């Protein structure tokens, strides 16, 4: 029977990768979440700069006009 | 009846396997899908990395009509 | 009977040996996927730096032109 034995050892031996397989696609996914997750955080944080950066160029242009004002003054 | 039984795993393995062969497939899309999101970062940071310049500049400059202003009044 | 067997058997362990070597690939793009998003918090730190530093610079700005305009 030792041609069959080593067929049902080989089997065993595949369902066990099998196994394996499975569980680390599981955490393949996580990964790719976890990876995920963070990527999504930046789009807020370089809308806010932006927003920073809107705010900067408008006090700017105010200043520009403060000064030219002082200049036909004095 | 040995044999049956080894040929109905082996059936079972296989399909398994076209299973796993999918999500891969899948998975694969997916680390693509995060390659193309990552990859438009850079450029907004470069955006920005500009606009950062030219206030810089903007600055400078009235930094220094300031300074002739403090000097003719 | 065997031989089909034995045969399909084959098929099968090569078929999960590629499986093993895509999942170690895609280990790989991951991570590097991983390192590239990890660089990022950096950028955005030296960008807020900056920043402070312009809003500091428009504050004595706007405080330099205050007093002009009190002088004049
Ligand atoms: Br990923």
């Amino acid at each position: 029977g030792s041609g069959m034995k080593q067929i049902e050892m080989k089997i065993e031996e595949i369902l066990s990768k099998i196994y394996h397989i499975e569980n680390e696609i599981a955490r393949i996914k996580k990964l790719i979440e976890a990876n995920d997750r963070e990527i999504n955080l930046v789009p807020a944080s370089i809308k806010q700069i932006e927003w920073k950066i809107e705010e900067i160029l408008s006090k700017i242009y105010h200043i520009e006009n403060e000064i030219a004002r002082i200049k036909k003054l004095i």
